[PDB]
């Protein structure tokens, strides 16, 4: 049902944008075609994990103190909240859409969702792809304003949205600057490659992971479900914030691990985090426990497309039982996520349940 | 023809076991009369799909790419193999009768196959029923030793056969302990049913069905077929276990679904599973696609002798469009199962057609 609703509003959103563009922007049907296909391609074919969350949260806070006016329960709020909930859901989805479009270019990925990255479609330049990206972020604003201009929460909605928008970009700077020694970090300064791997620290890792994934993936969807429910003050931001960060860091680590050990047929993307010399969890988790010996062979094999290097990089990781360190991680995270969510239930049992469902879609995660 | 020879070997095996009981174990006619009825009630009625397959695997293999060691198309081996094939089929059919006599008590079911379960029989105490099940499994060994004495494969039949026997109890343990949190599994403290239903994952489902039903339903019949026609090396096992596993998961799922929706009439019993609150395919799939709100009510009702709460479960199953997922489940299996057969059909057509008739009698399961 929720995906039923959710998808109904997708079609609604797509129609407004596309039609707005042609009635008020002077756009030919051709380009509209392009934009219509761009949107579909980058915005559909996913989990709708973030989108679906906002809805579940919304519809879950609905029951308790349903806004509270003068009426003996009215299903006009139930309906007005889950349309809003749906729009916010899509605001999140177009937002990630934008970042993934820009990310693949950046990470130079060649595929995603079993299909080529947007910027790798035969009929798409990268120049156009970079702006298709911008377009996706702008869509989120046209749609928020188009459907929320009469909502008293619009100011708060969009302020929290853009902060998280900003937070994810900070995260991407941390991400993208994790291969070059900070002290050198200087535009005017000739291309410092990725010599020594200091700053490939768990400390350093947690921080890029937090801002680049946790917030737009776990905090933002919950927060936005609160807001369209007018139940934001209803809930402990501290606990909530603590779970999102937790859940959000465990989720990235997962894609970091799935990146190395899951088959692309399952994954979609062809794992290259190695080759890209990415600061993945395996990477930092390895170097902190790897003998002096082990750490050398890593340094000589990491960040390379050589068919015999990566494989060796998959060996040291195997060797070192990184595969085991994960499970331990996974369980610690699991313990605290459950202690945290319990603190929630007390005061916020309605809310606390949709976090659990969110935890349900994360714990599994094998894709 | 197959059912023909099949049914007279039952009378053979039964002729023998009972006389061996009367001549060798000091049994009185009163008890032989008991065991005899015990054997017919619990071993007859069904459709002998397991015990018939083995014979199809046997006839096919004795033909299409048959035994080199066999002579030049002469009716002396046909008798042995097809006979052996029958003995093997009653072994697996006796195997199931054991596991059903025990499961009914465990699962606590009122009828099976249109009749009351064995332990649900007037002069059958629950206490005698447990032993009866035990006997059922001893007979499998007795008939094997008797007929396959000379048989150069006897040790291979029995070893493998016992692997699968061991693989079903394991399965049985998986099923029977998915009602509670694995973390809190310790003989010394009270066993309270889980309220979060965390253990109901597709992945967890998958495993309790692989071991509990695929191996003896789909692999054992096959493998017996091969062994008796001394053709097992000739086939790609890896592909064979794939579809045994494929077809066996599907068969259970089918069971699981029939359990909730098939009329007890067509079905052949009352629908247990919700009351019993097991980890069936439905719950696991509902639970994974349903919302916080939906889940909470399901939670409220599921696993309770009480029609009104049972009807809800049923209600948010189909209103949760669970029959669409099934159909969509069927097709994927049918697709994938349809590729492996021709993968098997390559270096061993003969087996592949026999496997195709087992598929043939699985896809269209209307019983
Ligand atoms: O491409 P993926 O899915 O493998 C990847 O994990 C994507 C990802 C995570 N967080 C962000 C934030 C902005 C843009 C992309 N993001 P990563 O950052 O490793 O490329
Ligand atoms: O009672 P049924 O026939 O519906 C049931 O399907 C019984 C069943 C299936 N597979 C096994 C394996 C061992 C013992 C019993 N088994 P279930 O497991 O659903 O209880
Ligand atoms: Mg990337
Ligand atoms: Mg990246
Ligand atoms: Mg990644
Ligand atoms: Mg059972
Ligand atoms: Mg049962
Ligand atoms: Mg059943």
């Amino acid at each position: 049902m929720p995906m039923q609703m959710f998808m109904q509003v997708y079609d609604e959103i797509q129609m407004f944008l596309l039609e707005e563009l042609e009635l008020k922007f002077d756009m030919d049907p051709n380009r509209v075609r392009y934009l219509r296909k761009m949107m579909d391609t980058t915005c559909l074919g996913g989990k709708y994990n973030r989108g679906l969350t906002v809805i579940d949260v919304a519809e879950s806070l609905l029951s308790l103190s349903p806004n509270n006016n003068g009426e003996e329960d009215d299903g006009a709020r139930r309906k007005r909240v889950l349309h809003d909930a749906c729009v916010c859901g899509w605001m999140i989805e177009f937002l990630q859409a934008h970042y993934l479009v820009e990310d693949d270019i950046m990470d130079n990925s060649v595929t995603r969702r079993g299909k080529p990255c947007w910027y790798r479609h035969p009929d798409v330049t990268v120049q156009c792809a970079i702006n298709d990206g911008l377009l996706l972020k702008s869509w989120t604003h046209m749609m928020a304003m188009h459907f929320f201009a009469d909502r008293p929460f619009l100011q708060d909605l969009l302020c929290r949205f853009n902060r998280v928008d900003y937070t994810t970009a900070v995260g991407q700077l941390y991400d993208v600057t994790s291969m070059f020694d900070s002290n050198k970090l200087d535009p005017d300064v000739s291309q410092p490659t990725t010599t020594d791997f200091a700053e490939f620290t768990l400390s350093n890792y947690k921080r890029i992971v937090k801002y680049k994934t946790a917030y737009y993936t776990y905090l933002l969807p919950l927060v936005m479900g609160l807001i369209v429910s007018e139940a934001l003050p209803t809930v402990d931001m501290g606990v909530t914030e603590e779970l999102a960060m937790l859940m959000g860091e465990y989720f990235q680590v997962q894609d970091d691990v799935m990146d190395c050990f899951t088959p692309p047929e399952r994954l979609g993307k062809v794992g290259t985090d190695i080759q890209d010399a990415k600061c993945s969890w395996l990477a930092v988790t390895f170097l902190a426990k790897a003998s002096s010996a082990q750490v050398a062979e890593f340094k000589a094999n990491y960040g390379s497309g050589d068919s015999e290097k990566v494989a060796t990089v998959r060996r040291l990781y195997e060797e070192a039982d990184l595969q085991g360190d994960y499970v331990a991680y996974e369980a610690a995270v699991a313990e605290q996520v459950k202690e945290l969510i319990e603190k929630l239930r007390l005061c916020s049992p309605g809310f606390a349940a949709s976090v659990e469902t969110l935890w349900g879609k994360t714990y599994k995660r094998q894709k």
